[PDB]
């Protein structure tokens, strides 16, 4: 569920890594 | 969801303001 | 909870930081 | 599809940043 | 909510006229 | 609530604080 | 809101011919 | 309440106030 | 509102024809 | 009241008046 | 009303054809 | 009442007065 | 009204066919 | 009354008099 | 109305395969 | 009545006729 | 009608397939 | 009558007859 | 069903495949 | 079509990882 | 139907013959 | 239409690979 | 109707005809 | 139409090959 | 109506009357 | 307008097949 | 009205009048 | 608007067959 | 309004004027 | 603006017809 | 607002000051 | 903006023409 | 905001200072 | 952004006439 | 963010420095 | 991307007034 | 990502390496 | 492509400054 | 794959052997 | 093409490297 | 297809027979 | 076109290393 | 149509007939 | 025009290899 | 039309009479 | 223009030779 | 209109008139 | 300009072939 | 405007004025 | 410009045929 | 402006003042 | 320049006919 927004705070980590990046990204639909 | 809400909050209070922006833009979603 | 307009108000600290900006964003959909 | 999500939760603890951002990514949409 | 517009009433009323810009314009969307 | 309104009314003080801007574009809105 | 309606007829009767078109224009909204 | 359309009528006074154009605006929901 | 069509209409009787026309599109919205 | 119809078919009388029109307009309403 | 729509025909009997034209397309909103 | 349509068969007497045609278009609604 | 259906059958008993088709075009609304 | 569809059956007569074309959109209704 | 199916019957029926189409059509809409 | 129907399964004869065709439309309504 | 019915299972056996594929989307609708 | 139903259980033979497909369509109803 | 997104995370296998490229484009729309 | 996704998830199961990427493609669309 | 989509799998035999190609366009389109 | 799409199947068993091509094409659209 | 398509399917015997050529041009339709 | 479409199926049975080709191209853009 | 499509057909008598190539250009329309 | 169109087939009914190219250009538009 | 292009067919005299090229351009909108 | 087009109709009526084709031109437009 | 058309058609009075030409220019427009 | 027309079109009255260019050039923007 | 254009009006005094010049520049636009 | 507007009509009564010349020039862009 | 048009025509002192020539240019976009 | 406006009226105000110059400039951008 | 628009005119220090013309080419291009 | 501007401004304070030229031509690009 | 910017930074080290003009050349793109 | 990107960047690390040089002016076309 | 930027890179071994040169070429493209 | 592009980067492995070079600039066009 | 450029490849033979000189051209396209 | 490629790599296959050449020459333009 | 091409392809029977040098001036082209 | 492109390869079947040589040529251009 | 090409490999009767060379140069262009 | 090169043919087919190079050369033009 | 090449054609009467010569360069141009 | 043109037409016609010369080579430069 | 052209041809008067000279010169250009 | 032209035809009326000659050379370069 | 060009013509008193040559040369370009 | 233009024909007014000879061989340029 949502709980998957928690993981995108994880997510948050690296935008090098672009995790954060696609986080940013799917908290830029989230 | 709103504990993903507040843990969006608590990314408002994420040191890294770097996830407060994101966190905020998040809320904008929601 | 929309708490989280009071924590933009908050996130309104910084616009260098983007979390203003990110706030405001975020008061541009709310 | 919640499940889904779990999954890719479970993508964005993939020992493969590549895949937690695809994972993210996908979380994105939804 | 209605505290929520209290406050961004008092946001209207926040020494940063900036505040009360984004305050006015976050009472535009609601 | 709406008296927001009539703190728009206040927020129309100045169009380069742009909170009256801020405040024709929430009566934009309201 | 008819208090509201009342102020912004007050508007209406506001000096600044600005605001009068301003409160037209919110009252166009309403 | 309603007698805003009565005041509109009075905003009519001016197009080059464009309170008459925010009232016409105004006549144009109303 | 009723009484703000008579008005409607004496702005329909209104000398000039500029209101009447303003007052006919009202009454078009009404 | 639709009186107002009758003064819209009074108002047809100039469309360069564009009361008319406007009354052709509302009657495009009614 | 119904005297309205007797006037509208008698307005489809107005010398003035545009006036019948206008009237059937208020009898037509009607 | 309805002897409006009737009204409007007369109506139909001229498309180049669009009488007819505002009549049709009032059959288009009648 | 079933009079005017009546009248709308000899309207489909107009000898311009024109008619016919705006007859039963009303009657496709009724 | 409800003869007219018996009335639409000969109005079925001519799709390039549209009559029937009518009828048949009279029948697209009935 | 039953004797207008009956006819529609006869409509299906009808010579013209064209008829018996838009007769299907029509009880289509009954 | 709705011996129609079984009419409608005569009229499924031929959809190049399309009087199947209204027939299943009709059977799509019925 | 439950003939009716009868008939469209008789449809359902009718040695055209298409046929029963009609019959059983009509017995949806029933 | 709802025997059709078993009647639609043997239409479920095939739904590249879409005899079937109907069948569940017409169980997507019953 | 979905179950395929699991399976887009084992074509997530290889990128010089593109079946990865291809999971991540079908997780470009999931 | 949950079959087809099925047979596209065997798609993705195919020897030839050209069709796993086509079936990922496919499954992207879907 | 869809099946179609597992005739496409079968397409996917020969991209010299593009009758993969065109089934990966048409996967390109499913 | 699925005859049609069944229609195209029978074109991806078309000998000439070439149709094959323009009917998995065809289907790209479908 | 759509048979049309199989009619295009006859329209392939030819590129040199380009009955073909507007055939798949027909199928890049349809 | 319909008919249209059956005409110019016809059309490709024009003698006139191309003919074929110009109906196969107006089939295309139906 | 759509029977000019028809005559688009006899049209196609000559396109050094480019009477077909008009009609070809008004299939390339239709 | 479909009586334009029969026009329109008048001239490409026309002597002057010079009108019926132009004709069936129109008819290209429409 | 479109009687213009009736119009238009007069006009269609004279193509060194540019009338009837007028006139194809204006058919060459119409 | 329509009388500009019978005004355009007369300017293809005007015996400066200069008119006739820019009236002809702007009915072009139109 | 649009009267200005017929007011362009005076101004077709003389194009060594060019207020005919800056009137068949406007009608190039319109 | 029509006002702006109406003086457009005294500007097409003025005695400068060198103005009369201008405003019908502004009128062929408008 | 566009009472600018009657200003162009008055600036079309003079295109050796090019204030005219400037005018139908902004006509030129306008 | 309508004031920058009003401004620059002041520019066209701004004593040095060349002013003018440039005030209607940027209305020209307005 | 756009009062900046205004400061322009400060800046349309002086084109040896190009501050007019650059407020030209300004004007020449605004 | 408008206190960029505002920072470059500033440097409209810039001592250095240089400068003022290009704010000009870049106020024509914007 | 656009605060670089003032480190522009902070870079406005010298052209011989280019650092100006490099930000005269900057707000050049803002 | 905003940081990289800081970066550019950082770049405009880099003590190679060189780089300020070459950060100040980035951000005219930006 | 654009931390490359910041990597040209660095590359700005030498333009007699030309690293520094190559990254002078690409913040001439960036 | 990012990581492409990040190669780029490692070849502004590579230790000949001539690919650095390259590597900027790839940087430069991304 | 863009993995031929790596390729590149490796291509940079030698300008003698103009790899390099091909390389910066493509490089000098991409 | 990727396939393509994989043989283009073995052509970079070519042990001719004038393979290579026409390889690399190959992949500089792409 | 591209497969063309693996036989440029093997085209990459000779430039004595300038199958490789016409190849290089070809991947100096490709 | 594909086939015209094939065709033209089987000229790559021409003994005459002469057709290889121009064929080359030939996918170079494609 | 381009089958022309494997016409050139024949032509390339002879540069002393020029008619390979005109196919391979063609495929210069082609 | 592809009849010309098989006229043209008639020229290039025309026993004058000069022709061929000039239908060539012809088909470089095309 | 076209058909010229076909005229022009008749005027390839003769370059002697250079209506061949024209024809050529015809072709040089065609 | 298809008539002047119809005329152009014609002139292709002049009795004078020489008319028929000119033709030619002409239609090398078009 | 280009009947003007016609009246070349007749101009091609005489080239010691040269009226032919100017023809021919005409038809040099046309 | 095609009266030009005529009146050229008529320098063809004029007694003088100086002229006729001096109008077709004007009409070579059209 | 090109009636120049109309008065070049009365300047076709005379060519030891050169009047004619110069009309032939500009027909040279014209 | 239009007036010029207009000069230049009263130069080509100019009693000195010197002027004409120059009158029209000038002409010629418009 | 170009009354520059009627000034020429002033300038054209005196080819012994050489003002007529220089106009002449002046009108020799314009 | 205009006002340039307008100081040459001053130059062009300049009691010195030397200055004129220079002022229109100026405008010659211009």
């Amino acid at each position: 569920d949502e709980r998957a927004v928690e993981a995108l705070i994880k997510a948050l980590k690296d935008p090098d890594w672009y995790v954060r990046k696609a986080a940013a990204e799917a908290l830029g639909r989230i």
